[PDB]
């Protein structure tokens, strides 16, 4: 039970904390030594240098603030990375941590991306999941450690996989999100409050499952029949969101990109096909 | 005797004008009919409709009237030509369209006589007979509680208050997160193709992100009530940057950027206004200008 930890921030001094607390021997260094003093207290062991927090451990922990924190601080010192395993948690985008993987990997070393879905509070909890991605025999390898600090999900081999599900599910947080707070814009411009609003705004999410469900056999077939709802009601139906927005003084910009999206898919010749077909308007 | 009349008018067969109409043939009333396009009604005659020739005709047939057609616009080009006849009729518009429109059209039909109740229908037509379909029903409550019965017989219903705009009010808002975020959903869908993944694989994740959605509604219903956006338990700043990786991870897998982008204008928007240490809740004050 022995971990080096590179980067200590608040996701870092959680990581290392919780490892303190299960018996592990914990190394830790940052540009900034002082942020290690109350771990220091609690028994972890503080290095100077890069070089000394890697020879400490197989198993590296980077908690880095981004992917070029990663290279500044590790090509100076590319010679000693021969058998070491970097565990990187920044978020960064798929491409980025392919890149660091094959970087790594050339200089001898192996790479885990992870993808941690909680904040600092979360660490130590089994409830809380982090995403993995990268050589399946290195994370099986280590996987006991890591579930110190949170449940697993294993993606798969690629090093983007861990980033890749992170980002897409933040994609729909953000935009579904603001989606709420603009109908809630709305309902307050017509006298309504978001107490008023909470069962039906829930409602709504919480059916949006169904739809997923039913569209994803037919969108893994490349099939966009027009059964069960036709685009060009869809287009419709948007354009009397766009108008009551517009009623009711608020920012058009959300609405009026998901109608230019419509729009798009309609001048592609796509009248008569699942609005699924705008699918073939963000493939690009 | 209690109880509403059993005989109805249904102007609009287009699907759901006809699923209303068979519905309630099924119920037992007596239903006239009318459509511009006469045809429509064979299958409905069939069972037992009774087809008029004329919209006058279906206005005199019955004092409850139900519209389902495209939008309100609709309902002037019909019913503007008769306007001396909607005398003491009970106008009930089941057609899409917006909270003013609404508005506009009570206030025409009661200059002309007539009383108006607004809904706004939440299910296709195959829902129109279920229990657990509802529609939003706002207007004038007497006339709405006098008709209550027969408009049970569609879906139960939701009253929503006096304002005509309302029943229109919450089904366009329930449309702008629907069709936002399931253009979401489609958006990343396209990232996650193009990095080699399908919609199957997605599909559990997709699920839970939107499943955990109304818990945030929940625990921000408060605060926004109150008008407050502390920062303490997220900041815009925080936000934007998450927003950011979103954008770029779009563009490596040269995905269409428009949605995504808009997003970020948002957050940069509130930026700009000020609230790098707000919740992100503070988005709701760009939206209001
Ligand atoms: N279908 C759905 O799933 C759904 C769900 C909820 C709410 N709604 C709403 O319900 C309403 C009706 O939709 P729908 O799908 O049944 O059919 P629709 O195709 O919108 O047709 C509705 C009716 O309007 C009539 N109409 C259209 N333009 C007209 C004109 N210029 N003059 C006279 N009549 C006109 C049509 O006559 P013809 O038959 O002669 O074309 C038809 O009777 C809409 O507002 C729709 O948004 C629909």
């Amino acid at each position: 039970k022995s971990v080096t930890v590179i980067g200590l921030g608040p996701m870092g001094q959680a990581m290392a904390d919780v490892f303190l607390e299960y018996g592990y021997s914990v190394t830790v260094w940052n540009r900034t030594s002082s942020k290690a003093d109350q771990l220091v207290a609690k028994g972890a062991i503080r290095v100077s240098t890069v070089n000394e927090a890697l020879a400490a451990n197989e198993l590296v922990i980077l908690s880095l603030t981004d992917y070029n924190v990663m290279y500044s601080i590790l090509e100076p010192v590319s010679e000693n990375l021969f058998g070491k395993v970097l565990v990187n948690l920044s978020s960064d985008t798929p491409e980025k941590a392919r890149k660091a993987a094959k970087w790594l990997e050339d200089r001898g070393a192996r790479h885990i991306t992870g993808g941690v879905q909680v904040p600092p509070s979360g660490i130590g909890k089994s409830e809380s999941y982090t995403y993995y991605s990268g050589d399946r025999v290195v994370f099986e390898a280590h996987r006991e450690t890591l579930e110190v600090l949170t449940s697993s999900d294993y993606r798969g081999e690629d090093p983007g996989l861990a980033m890749l599900y992170y980002q897409i599910q933040m994609d729909i947080f953000w935009t579904a999100m603001l989606s709420y707070l603009h109908a809630l814009a709305i309902a307050n411009a017509n006298g309504i409050t978001a107490e008023q609003f909470l069962p039906y705004a829930s409602a709504m999410m919480s059916s949006l499952p169904k739809f997923v469900e039913f569209y994803t056999p037919r969108l893994d077939e490349g099939e966009h029949p027009g059964d069960v709802d036709r685009l060009a009601m869809g287009l419709a139906s948007v354009e009397h969101v766009v108008h009551t927005t517009q009623e009711a003084g608020i920012d058009i910009a959300l609405p009026a990109t998901v109608l230019e999206v419509f729009r798009r898919g309609m001048k592609t010749g796509h009248a008569s096909d699942s609005f699924t077909s705008l699918i073939e308007i963000f493939k690009n």
